[PDB]
């Protein structure tokens, strides 16, 4: 069962503050050290979320951050995850900028790609794949997290394509135009995530407003080649940013292509 009783959790240290509240380093009884995220009431549709728990808790892969269960006895509810010691990918790239070998950066993209190829095979759409949603664990392993979470987020300005805070920077044209989510729209976000990785955590389209990103993309404009991405890597990135989802490679194809580049 996904239900975790409050007595089965101990909060040890405050890791930080997320979007929906607080994040703590804690311990889960007879199991493991965990990351506990407290969710502010009204931030998410808790009822729709718990409905998918039985099926969704079964998803498990070395390249996905495991969400163990939910402590929901009283409000505010808690999400219990595996502990990722180095935090989010975006901050890890930014603070270690200039200390990354190109193979480590490539290796980081490969970790996400394997995670995403597992979700694709399982027919699970992330919807908001970005470096901020990936975590760094022991020995610099990258794991994907927060997949499918935007289907429960209650802020309309983030979820709706015409919303003021819609994450347009990682959106494929069919996503920004119609909210037509697929593993192929995730492939576009993955292409953007690779750019964040090779740029050492720079903000994609930092010099553009939401509407300007939409006009640039529609007119065929793309993110420039990061200094650390080889021409072979930048071509793979561009394949992710193909206007028609059908011309984009699947994560299963990307995994075989990227591994051949890495393995030489
Ligand atoms: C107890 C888990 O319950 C749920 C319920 C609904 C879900 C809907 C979308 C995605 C879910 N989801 C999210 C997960 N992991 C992270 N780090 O986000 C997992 C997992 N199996 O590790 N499942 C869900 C997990």
């Amino acid at each position: 069962k996904w239900v975790i009783d409050p007595s089965e959790l101990t909060f040890v240290q405050e890791i930080g503050s997320g979007q929906f509240g607080l994040v703590h380093l804690g311990y889960w009884l007879n199991k493991d050290k965990v990351a506990i995220k407290t969710i502010r009431e009204g931030a998410m549709s808790e009822e729709d979320f718990i409905e998918e728990a039985e099926v969704m808790m079964k998803l498990s892969h070395p390249k996905l951050v495991q969400l163990y269960g939910v402590c929901l006895e009283q409000a505010p509810i808690c999400l219990v995850f595996e502990f990722m010691e180095h935090g989010c990918l975006s901050d890890y790239l930014r603070t270690q900028r200039g200390l990354f070998a190109a193979e480590t950066l490539l290796g980081m993209c490969l970790d996400v790609c394997e995670g995403m190829a597992y979700l694709e095979e399982a027919c699970v759409i992330h919807r908001d794949l970005a470096a901020r949603n990936c975590l760094v664990g022991e020995n610099q392993v990258i794991k994907v997290s927060d997949f499918g979470m935007t289907r429960f987020v209650l802020d309309d300005q983030y979820t709706s394509s015409t919303g003021t805070k819609f994450p347009v920077k990682w959106a494929s044209p069919e996503v920004f135009s119609f909210s037509r989510y697929s593993s192929k729209s995730d492939v576009w976000s993955f292409g953007v995530l690779m750019w964040e990785v090779f740029s050492e955590g720079k903000i994609p389209y930092e010099n553009r407003s939401n509407s300007e990103v939409v006009e640039d993309i529609s007119t065929g404009f793309r993110l420039y080649k990061p200094r650390l991405a080889s021409t072979h890597v930048y071509q793979i990135m561009n394949h992710c940013w193909r206007e028609r989802p059908e011309d984009r490679p699947a994560f299963s194809r990307l995994l075989r292509q990227l591994a051949e580049i890495a393995e030489s």
